[PDB]
């Protein structure tokens, strides 16, 4: 769905923001 981190609930306009977020906040998707 719309670029929205179901983890922090955060949502961005771009995906990169969503990605870098996972690699920033949840730094780790493994
Ligand atoms: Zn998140």
């Amino acid at each position: 769905k719309a670029y929205a981190c179901g983890l922090c609930n955060r949502a961005f306009t771009r995906r990169d923001l969503l990605i870098r977020h996972a690699q920033k906040i949840h730094s780790g998707n493994l």
